[PDB]
């Protein structure tokens, strides 16, 4: 139990790669709060995969392209658990468009989710956070590395997180907070299901030929989270497959 | 003990960081053979072997991983793990430290690299121990040193790579000094915690990967 007694929130923890998460930080001991845009009884079944093993949980309906929602999220989990140690920023939308076609609406969606959210979410987190904590930001590995059309504003809201972590780590390392951006790659979800033409395209660009899974997301996210972690700030660290090699 | 069972290979693993990479990795159950600078050292039912070889000389680092190989088996892990730094500017720097620090760096990376593919199971796992001098070099004299650092990034992506349809990841680890956003240099244990995480079963997703634990000096 490396996180026993620590207080983690999650912003979008009802599915995928944010529920293996909440499951995870849960399992090594932390409370966890937790933000879900869609489904309550989704977002239930994760309150219950946590409750049910005797971790603590609170389940918080939050539209992450909402500034007010998310700043009033945090508030509500320190209410319930006391202050935060742990951030993770798992929001996240995906719109595919080229350039010269994407709506502006999908790309107002992606700025307020991906990027806007973000930093709102760990503003306020900063200031209801414990000496000695930890923001993990989600971001991508195609911040990196874009080798097809029509991702080029999804992958502008994901280097967006590099000078976010980096200017983020200055500001809050007097206080020894560690902030990091975590990059995957194509993980098996319900949405970008390891299956298809699609998926078989994409492990064509990877060294390991796999989709990653959402439990091994959640190790890394955990590892950073907890108490060896304290000297990696700053960094962009990709668990991609290779797909950036 | 999740790596009861597995055999890891450490080059340099007498002091600082390599003891503290030796040490975790042999908690976690796995046996580990490690070089330092033929000679060998061990004890009766015990899992590590301390074998003496210079990082420069190709035939004795060969013949310390066939020796491990000879114990253990296959290897499932590689740590990279020797390294010399000396300073000096481009006008001054003696060619002799350039060579020793190719040498040691860059060179015997390769070669323990080489070996340890040819004697490892499919699933292990290759750690190359870089620095975010890569990344940052604020100051003079550290040229030759970044070069030898920034080389195993290249290294890094083209053996994950070559490694890739193995399942054998391989990885780079840029530790910072053990500028500094948060107020302390790193603690040996904390990079062989890291090391730890990425030799192990959960982290069989990363690869070609160059991965910063340098308090932020790199930010």
């Amino acid at each position: 139990h490396p996180l026993q007694g620590k207080v983690a929130f999650v912003q979008g923890g009802s599915r995928g790669i944010g529920a293996a998460i909440v499951k995870r930080l849960a399992s090594e001991g932390a409370a966890v709060a937790f933000t879900y845009a869609a489904s309550a009884d989704r977002a239930e079944a994760v309150a219950s995969a946590v409750t049910t093993a005797g971790g603590k949980v609170l389940a918080i309906k939050a539209d992450s392209a909402d500034a007010a929602a998310l700043q009033q999220a945090v508030r509500q989990a320190v209410s319930h658990f006391g202050n935060l140690d742990i951030l993770v920023n798992n929001a996240g939308v995906a719109t595919l468009g080229g350039t010269e076609e994407l709506a502006l609406d999908d790309l107002d969606r992606m700025l307020a989710v991906n990027v806007r959210s973000v930093f709102v979410a760990s503003q306020e987190a900063a200031r209801h956070m414990n000496d000695g904590g930890r923001i993990i930001h989600i971001g991508s590995t195609n911040a990196e590395r874009v080798p097809f059309g029509g991702a080029a504003v999804y992958a502008m809201s994901k280097s967006a997180l590099v000078g976010l972590t980096k200017g983020m780590a200055r500001d809050l390392g007097p206080r020894s907070i560690t902030v990091n951006n975590v990059q995957p790659g194509p993980v098996d979800t319900e949405m970008n299901p390891d299956a298809g033409e699609l998926a078989d395209q994409l492990k064509q660009l990877m060294a390991i030929g796999r989709y990653g899974k959402d439990e091994e997301i959640a190790g890394f996210v955990a590892y950073l989270a907890g108490p060896q972690a304290g000297y990696i700030t700053g960094a962009s660290l990709s668990i991609d497959g290779g797909f950036s090699a």
